């Protein structure tokens, strides 16, 4: 189940958010401004079997003083499973900072990723993963402010 | 009519693109990396009757060495096409020879997203920077479409 943006039971209030798109080999990362309005692309983290990506993702949360971390949740058919496993591993690592699952279905991110795949050079493939992170994070921020109003 | 991303007849090859979302009071600005892959927010420019905003947009195009400037084109009914067209034409005279192109907003959900943000704005802090989100979305659409057209 995706989490609900701006849920009062979970919302930590104002501050920078981190947003994460979990790819097969690379993880796109975005962050918000301190007032949690606007997503900006940050970096593409290399996914490695030994989990060094979890160390970098937790370092980024610390570096940006993130109050909330958002991970894209793809639809179960399609994997959700990989996103959930990263979200859970990261949640343990960055506690007490909360990690929330953003429903990808509220965006066109899955279509967009599929368009870039067919269009996208290796360096470019890397950096373009941040565009998904921005889109998922922006959705969360937009939905959150809407829910709060 | 919107321009066609990656049109081999007009494409200038490699370089940073500036992206622009034309609001009634505020203009959001975004820009790409030099390889025209990824849109990042730049700033919000206050619109004003005296045309100062046109000067600031040209300033950004020069500073970021834009090889192309992309303006969001909304539908003719509705933000209105005519507003965006007018700004695009005025901007084109100032950034020449840099070409100014019109990106079809209908290939994105930018119109819905802006409505949602407007509805949710309850603070000046939000209203400042929020227009950059539409600029990023429209510009990223241009970049995605361009890459796919060229592939």
């Amino acid at each position: 189940p995706p989490d609900r943006p701006g849920d009062p039971a979970h919302d930590p209030g104002r501050g920078r958010r981190l947003g994460i798109d979990v790819g097969a080999a690379r993880i796109g990362v975005a962050c918000s401004d301190p007032d949690a309005i606007l997503a900006t692309p940050v970096e593409t983290v290399r996914r490695d079997r030994s989990g060094k990506h979890l160390r970098r993702l937790a370092a980024l949360a610390a570096e940006l003083e993130a109050v909330e971390v958002i991970v894209g949740l793809p639809r179960t058919l399609a994997s959700a499973q990989d996103a959930i496993e990263l979200a859970e591993a990261l949640a343990r690592r960055v506690s007490p900072t909360p990690v929330r699952l953003a429903d990808e279905r509220l965006t066109t991110v899955s279509a967009q990723r599929s368009l870039r795949q067919a269009g996208v050079a290796s360096e470019q493939r890397a950096v373009i993963d941040q565009a998904a992170a921005v889109a998922i994070l922006q959705s969360w921020l937009d939905e959150r402010l809407a829910a709060m109003a």
